[PDB]
């Protein structure tokens, strides 16, 4: 007997095109998507060129039409050159992604005022992710105070974070997060097996402590998004390894196990991958749209993935229970049992749909 | 024809009592501050041991009595074990120090919740200052705002941080600065000068740019204040230099002239030295206490004044105009001319003032 889901949406990928093709391709991470379940993807602006400004997201825009096959929105990043460029085509964005300490990414910011910058320029209707880690998520909170208005923080994956947003709802400060599967599935006890290389990422894998502490706040957050960033083995095992895990492939069957081990419900995921990402984001209801999951299949994680062109995953060898079997993407068969059925160029930018537009008062 | 000033209060230096006596002591060290026109002066806690519990606040307190030429009051440090610990002694320390980022330093946190622990323990009435540097300034302001309280940044150096302030002042936030003479009248430019080692302080010298911006703000800074940071010649050119410079015989003589050069006021220096100190850390007034000064007297900063145990100076070959002629200190002469005439001992502890207690409601 399976279990019809929603469509689920992952807030946070990395696609890696333009510019970084033998990694991952829309069409690749697409098809990696469909397979954990995904049908609506939110691409991060890291890529080379990247997204800040308006030339590389139209390229951007045609390389996702023409490679995509589940649906997408696509980030623009901040830059410390294009605060108050961005008004034209922000509305075309999922929203504006501000890259604030050290990580695989024209994106750091050099001053706290180039933060206040974006958060004065850019429209006050659309979403702000920002890559904030410890001190620098208590940092961006007061710019967003100071500015009057909302940010989302991404991958948060440690008790120290999770802690402060807690502090910080409870004051009702207007602040929601995510948490990506690695900073639930893995800790430090998981460094010797992956090794120095493979283990690399950002946010670093936390403590045990971290770990049970996002799962004691799970009230706190918000979303669960892959980070999904995917390296070759060759990248990854090298004498400069990038930091980043592939997951879009390992994060449904991951937490589908959780919830078979009543770590939390069937809908405190689906608030997670569903309901909340599309209030967050204002991302619009996909039609004919479900996924058909095998609750009870028992499996072990392979050394890689089938779709994801890095062709590793850091969550070999671990057990799960619960398998994608089914994926319907506006009413065509996507994925069943390993096999994409949708070519590359089916998806669609969510954000050209009228129902995908952000509201916002006349101006 | 001599200038009478009030007696000036220097909130941020380092005595080295207990544990670094052969790099100041409280005798030397305010023989500094009576030379450079200073009669009280706020002792940080990063001793060896540091001042972080009541023991050690007890041991202070007597090297202090005994030693000390001009008034003072101590301050207390936070740590990763002493929140909630320091309620019987907070009210007669200078107030909590947070040491929030690298520097000469038992004292840095591991974490904001531990930062939010102290805000939400200390007595809500007694002074909170911060070490917090580039965003650091805005995560500490963060945890002020979410326990409802003010905090004081020490040594503003960069221009991301006054502009920070200033955005938070606009928003009627309860924060005050101080700015170090260092981060107005040196730069990177003397950096060649300097050398790597000598020129080794936290927050480290700034751009010119920096500098520019800091006098150009000079209305968002309620205080001057040394940052006395004495090491040895030997240890700031040895192989792994201290950070830090001496400053308590240079400060006024470098402001003097600034003040003749039209760059501030009379009144802003006052303003800065005595009365924005007094206000921000409850300190008594000093009776019949006051230095005169000679704003004529054309001079050159030697190779290290006569005083600190630093032996050094970063100013060496500045030329500055004005001179500390008298110092009087509770009808005594305290200074005249380049000798010290009050003993170690003369000074006291003014937490331990009937005027000199910070007022609070009935708990
Ligand atoms: N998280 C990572 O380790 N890497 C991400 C960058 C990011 O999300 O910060 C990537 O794009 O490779
Ligand atoms: N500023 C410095 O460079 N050093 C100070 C420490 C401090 O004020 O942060 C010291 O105590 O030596
Ligand atoms: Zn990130
Ligand atoms: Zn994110
Ligand atoms: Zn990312
Ligand atoms: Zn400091
Ligand atoms: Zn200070
Ligand atoms: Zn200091």
């Amino acid at each position: 007997k399976l279990v019809r889901l929603p469509g689920l949406i992952d807030v946070h990928v990395h696609l890696r095109e333009p510019g970084g093709t033998h990694k991952e391709d829309f069409a690749s991470g697409t098809a990696a998507a469909l397979a954990g379940g995904i049908t609506m993807v939110c691409a991060m602006p890291n890529t080379r060129p990247p997204i800040i400004d308006a030339p590389a997201l139209a390229l951007a825009q045609k390389l996702a039409e023409a490679g995509a096959r589940c649906d997408f929105a696509l980030f623009l990043g901040a830059s410390s050159e294009n605060a108050g460029t961005l008004g034209t085509v922000a509305g075309s964005a999922a929203g504006l992604k501000l890259y604030l300490n050290e990580t695989f990414s024209e994106l750091r910011l050099d001053s706290v005022v180039q933060w206040m910058e974006h958060f004065e320029t850019w429209p006050s209707h659309l979403p702000i992710v920002a890559h904030a880690e410890q001190q620098t998520v208590a940092a961006v909170l007061m710019v967003a105070q100071l500015t009057q208005r909302s940010v989302h923080i991404c991958h948060v994956a440690r008790k120290e974070e999770i802690l402060l947003i807690k502090a910080a709802k409870a004051r009702g400060l207007p602040v929601t997060c995510e948490v990506a599967p690695h900073h639930l599935f893995l800790s430090h006890d998981d460094l010797e097996r992956l090794g120095p290389g493979k283990g690399e990422v950002r946010p670093e894998l936390g403590s045990r402590q971290d770990v049970e502490a996002l799962w004691e706040n799970m009230a706190v957050i918000d979303c669960f998004a892959s980070d999904h960033a995917p390296h070759t083995l060759e990248e990854k095992c090298g004498s400069r390894p990038p930091p980043g895990f592939p997951g879009l492939e390992t994060m449904l069957p991951l937490l589908l196990t959780a919830v078979s081990e009543g770590r939390l419900s069937l809908d405190d995921l689906l608030q997670r991958l569903h309901h909340n990402p599309r209030r967050i984001f204002h991302l619009p209801p996909q039609e004919d749209t479900y996924v058909e999951v095998d609750l009870e299949h028992e499996w072990t994680i392979p050394s890689h993935m089938p779709f994801s062109k890095a062709h590793w995953t850091p969550f070999e060898g671990q057990k799960v229970k619960g398998t994608v079997r089914r994926v319907v993407l506006r009413g065509e068969v996507a994925y069943i049992d390993g096999q994409v059925l949708v070519p590359p160029g089916y998806g669609q930018d969510v954000r050209k749909w009228p129902q995908g537009a952000v509201p916002q008062l006349p101006p």
